[PDB]
């Protein structure tokens, strides 16, 4: 379990906390050049014309090539559901689960305090690996969120590795009021060399978030390999060492391990 | 329960952090275009009449086709609502039943250290179903916010699935100070082609509350379908099965369903 | 009581967050019609002129009809009044009334235990309902602001039923300085043609918690006609029936309502 | 208590979030009419010098009839002083009186237990009366903060009905730059007739208080009333009367009350 | 104790409070008079320049008599020592003789429950008065603070006495940039009558704290006259009288003071 | 301790209280003289230009006389180092000698209820001197934080003493744009008289926490002469004198000291 | 563990609380010479302009000496992760090793209470120093983060070492549109001497927090030398000196260290 939350904590919350850090160096949003002091509401205008016309028109106005790629103004927008993506498997396992892992660390605490009262008796535990013997795939429906955490993942390292290769020159755009020409064909000027105040912090956090999860993800790919090196296949896993390690989880008493120390001499 | 409180905590939590990610991106409302320099204050003026006369003129001003249709002005408006109209059956469940329903949970909790102290004599639970075979409608009425729940989420699928057709050109509007024109006919220029500055956050925000709840809708659907498969049809569900997976709320025993592991040799 | 809390703790949190979302939405409060770059504090000191001189001049200034009507500057300021209005009866009835009724719960919870005892014997009740058979005008003082409710919802909706029509042309207002012609009368132009920023979410606001109030209205009836379904009238309802539903305020017991249960066999 | 709890809790917390709405609703402070494109600086300096020098000039410069009136500039400042000594004799009583007051709670505590075991014994009280018949001028200390919350309830009455008369037009005044024409007799226009923003949100709020205090003046009337229909005048309640009511303040047992049931058989 | 710590939380809480109402009704600091539209940044310029060489002229540039006055730029700054001074004997008194008299609080404590079990016998005391018979000018270290407290009190009464006959022109002041002349001698003009933008809310502050201090030094004044009306003088009190009336600080018991009632009979 | 934590608690948290209070008034940072209407953001641009370039010119431009003093740009950035520098030494007791200290009070404490027992034996002590007897060097390394607290407030006193003489004429410096001239030689005034807004509320400032700490000096060297009147010399105070006070730190008993009561008689 | 989580808990919150003392003192984030008033927006433009194309140009722009260094945009960017890669080896030890830290911390205390029963005996221990024979490699995956925390320590003393001789030159730089001259190579200058605010608090920041860590390192080198002169070699250590210390972790009893002043005698 620790192993899996330390993760499955820690590193949603480093998302959304650079996500505030973008957000606290945000400033404004766009810059156009206006045409050389003709208002300053005509400028705040066209800025804003702009800004919400990136999307809009799906002809040729910008000559970048794949030019409709909705030039990356939804970083805080996307971040957010790749945190709360993220955030889901913990919150599916915390409330389809826990009550049924706090069942069984019950089952597994009388467990051992049948043990313990075997050991004051030396002053059944022999069927309970048989209770534990049936088919249960029911921890297989808790095992398929650790493939659907790597799923996520996974394709972060894809999006965040095309804004690699799209941030050349996906940045400085042409945009145009075309439709105010379309009004009287006679006073604005026509194209302005906008561009985004976003790539100066964007671009160079798409570094870290790709660099984090590339570094991560063979941990998360290790989450399934412990239940390889303990004489059992991953059919055979079932119940035993999705347990077994859980058996370290909430604490242990005063011989849960010390018999060890004790069956030593 | 848990399955029904997952959607019904997270959905409209999502729906209102949505809504506050649109309200961190707001800046300005709505920019027009003020005729070259002729005031600062003036464009302020134009710009708050326009925004201020969208729903006013039900005449045609913006040549767009059914152009009275509000210009959404209104999604943090409207989202409130949405979330707070799917967060009164949680609401109306936790204030109407959860008495009821902890009756219910002493009840059964009575039943099972009656099973407990029949397993002590080991060393009556035969009317407890009896108990329980009555008529009940009442369950029936709390059965009703499972079908009010699938009714406005469906209806938002009808809301947000209109708000793609109308984004064609329903934001660029044309706008005008007509009863200024009226104290003088001398100065002002007569039409401003303003444009919202909201839809470029709002439209490809019905993408993703569109898709999560046509993903989701027949999560909701199979709130109304564990009752058909465990031998009885809805007219005789009326109180085992609205609380047999109730069973499972809040906690077990040591020997509440290990009986099975027990019974197994 | 949960029936009554229901609406009496959600009605008016759902009028303050409706305030609130009113009060996110401000911007800023007037704008007024400069006559073309004549300054910039002029400007905004003739806006703040006439949004000052609003409710100051008792001729007719607007040419409206019925043109002294306050012109709506106060619908946080009246929705506050009508939200601490609602607010004000559970409060009365939860600093003149809970440490009765927690009497009351004491007096039943010692019958019910009673009653158990008596069950234990089986292995007095008798005078308890001659115990409240006196005349206790006492709690139709409790009832009074169930009337009371409902006497300041009532107006509310011909409070706000009155804005609809209002508000065909009471936006659009032309003010004056009248007495800064007579300084000098020599320079600035006589009228302005203001308009509030306030109707475009204040008129479409007037829907929402109208139609909330006319479709709980009858909600608020029906708190007065459960006492006339079981066997007596409201004159002799005094103190049975304004506790009977309120003996399932806080909890019961394992037999406190199992009996019937027990009796059907 | 409670009667007076409710007052004296909810009263200046309704006018301390009062003067908050007022805090919202400030916008700028004052608006002065600049000469016509001066410059900006000057014309905020212009405002920030009449707003400073209202208090100022003893002699005469609105012409409006007794103006050395201080032209209320301190709503919220006046308000804090007239919640907090409302909030005074509250925390007097709950700080010179609450020790006492619950040494007294438990005298009648262990009185009523008396009572209850003279009942277990039915299976001394006689002198309880005596050991409150001496003086005891000590209660009248207390008393006499119910006269001082209606001291100052009083006043507030007549310096809000003061506020009605005044508001004719003691808003607008003219104010000048004498002391600027001293520098150069050259080229500052003399007066500049200025205007208050406050009075449009102030003027309507001596309705609202006013109304509150009027109609609960006779409330607090009624807090010393009680001591006159019990069988004792003023001279003789000094112990009993202030502490009869003060009986139902904390709760009660299960026969504290219910041997008026009991003794009615 | 009470009585002392009545005034010892209240009176600074209130100094602060009063202090963040002044915080809250700012605006600006300063408005200098601009030379009629020569820039704005050289206006903020020459205001800030002016509000920065109040203190530093120690020669005549007012001619104010005694203008080296410091011209009261720190009300909230000297307003917080103030609070902070006075909140320190508190401080001193909770720190270093708050577990010594809880040590005496524990000693009478035991000593009542003593003269309990003296009662409880009757179906050693006649000592603890000579347990208190030395010398013990420890305890005037405590009454030592209560003088300090009126050493503060008393000076900022003189304080703030200095405030008002100060205020007669003490405002309008004249500024220069004479060292900007000194670089060209040619442009600037030299002369600006600025003008403190404070005295309008500060002024008539120094009524309200004036008047509360000096109508409450006779309260601190009696904080030293309990010790001589009762049968010692203050070479005498040293353990009795400051601990006989704290006898009354935390509570008492069923009998330890309704045994004058007991003893009256 | 308390005596020690008294101001080991208060002082930083004054200097932090106070910083905080420069923090409310800054405003803004610096005022430089733009020559004469050449534009706003050019003036802006010379004054960030000039506090930017405060530190980098380390050749002669101010002619102040060792004008490479940086110019006191850091107050509230070397307050927070002095304040946390300030609140190390606790920190460093409170992690590294606390558990002991605590052993130590658990050693006292079972020593007086040893002593209390002894007293019950009345109806082994003398040992414990003893087991106090020996070097232990490692208290000592307990009394130097409180020479290592002298040390930074000593050279406090003299960092805000060279804050005096610094300020004569420290404040305006002479600034350019030499670079900008070495563009093209020809538009751009060189210098600019500039000056900070600081040293109005900074340089009486270092009165305030200059005479603060001047004043409380001897208050922390005198928490290393307790210690010399009580029969043992520094090298022999090891832990008897360290703890002796410390004896009276968190509480005492009911006979801890009445034994000199008891054994005065 | 005291003296390990004395500089991993106040270390990176000191590089916090300055990253956040960088926050606060922003202002804006750079400045640039708009060519004399051509417009306003132009010069924001141009301004954001080169504050976003300063990672862009690999060409030589700046004439600086390997001017591609990316120009320190990033100090709050770069101290975020820098404390939390300081903070993740306290995050690794506290989930990977504080339950067998508290398993081991329950033998050593069920071995000190076993050594308290052989002392009331008096009125196995021998076998525990076996209990910890072995090799436990494992407690060397503990001590690998106290190497991994002298990484990152060391590297960033490279890191602000190379900011020094960096920030000689590396602050005024020159930009350009270059692109926009390709429009119409008709109007805008070409080049533009711009400046970053930031070095003024940055650059006397890498003084502060690279004094802080190399006068720290050894103190962090001094974390490896403790198992060094207890007659234990690194390889040999492996449980009882890394326990040894921890037994001082939590707590103690009467008699876990007094034995000593007992065997003394």
């Amino acid at each position: 379990d620790k192993m899996v939350t330390c993760i499955a904590v820690g590193l949603p919350l480093l998302l959304i906390s650079l996500a505030f850090a973008q957000e606290i160096s945000i400033g404004t949003q766009i810059s156009c050049f206006s045409p050389s002091s003709f208002s300053w509401r005509q400028a705040a205008f066209v800025d804003s014309y702009c800004w919400a016309a990136v999307q809009q028109k799906n002809s040729l106005q910008s000559e970048s090539g794949n030019l409709p790629l909705w030039l990356h103004k939804f970083f805080p927008y996307i971040l957010l559901l790749f945190a709360i993506l993220l955030y889901l498997p913990p919150l599916f396992w915390r409330f389809a689960a826990a009550p049924h892992i706090c069942s069984d660390l019950k089952f597994i605490m009388e467990e051992l305090d049948k043990v313990y009262n075997r050991a004051i008796k030396a002053a059944i535990v022999e069927q309970y690996l048989k209770t534990k013997k049936n088919s249960n795939n029911l921890i297989i429906k808790y095992i398929s969120c650790r493939l659907l955490t790597l799923i996520i993942i996974l394709l972060a390292c894809i999006y965040l590795g095309y804004y690699f290769s799209l941030s050349s020159l996906s940045d400085e755009f042409v945009c145009s009021i075309k439709s105010g020409i379309l009004r009287n064909d006679s006073t604005v000027p026509d194209q302005f060399q906008c561009k985004l105040i976003a790539v100066g912090i964007f671009q160079l956090l798409s570094v870290i978030n790709l660099v984090v999860y590339v570094l991560l993800a063979p941990v998360v790919v290790y989450t399934l390999f412990v239940p390889f090196r303990q004489k059992t296949d991953v059919l055979k896993v079932y119940e035993i060492l999705p347990t077994f390690d859980v058996l370290h989880f909430k604490s242990e008493g005063y011989n849960d391990l010390s018999l060890y120390n004790l069956f030593l001499e």
